[PDB]
């Protein structure tokens, strides 16, 4: 729609599981 939650929820993806 906008992108930038289309790379936010991929980033807040990622750095939601580096540990662990």
């Amino acid at each position: 729609v906008l992108f930038g939650a289309i790379a936010g929820f991929i980033e807040n993806g990622w750095e939601g599981m580096i540990d662990g």
